[PDB]
């Protein structure tokens, strides 16, 4: 409350180490689904469907121009990218199955990297 403050975290590194797991999700062999803003002219139902559509190379631009204001909103924009595709692509399909190993691979990262 006023004047009554938990120990200050040290959040000074958190720009750095997202961008670091952003490149390591880029990077994976199952990326492919997701390094592009899904084409909204040539796929059929996304547009009206996915209402907040999300990939990794708009994650990649809001990152580097100061638009996540602190590690959470980073993070939501990430699982937003793979809700999408739940939504968007039955699990047996190499799109779905790709969803899920990429939430995984983030989850993991996430969690050793900061919890």
């Amino acid at each position: 409350s006023m004047s009554v403050k938990k120990p200050k975290r040290d959040d000074s590194k958190d720009l750095a180490l997202c961008s670091m797991i952003l490149t390591e999700m880029e990077t994976h062999e199952d990326a492919w689904p997701f390094l592009l803003p899904v084409n909204l002219k040539l796929v059929p139902g996304y547009k009206k469907v996915i209402k907040k559509p999300m990939d990794f190379s708009t994650i990649r631009e809001k990152l580097s121009s100061g638009q996540y204001p602190n590690l959470e909103t980073f993070a939501l924009d990430v699982r937003l990218v793979f809700d999408n595709c739940e939504t968007f692509n039955e699990d047996d399909s190499d799109i779905g199955r790709a969803g899920h190993n990429m939430r995984k691979y983030f989850e993991k990262k996430w969690t050793d990297t900061f919890k």
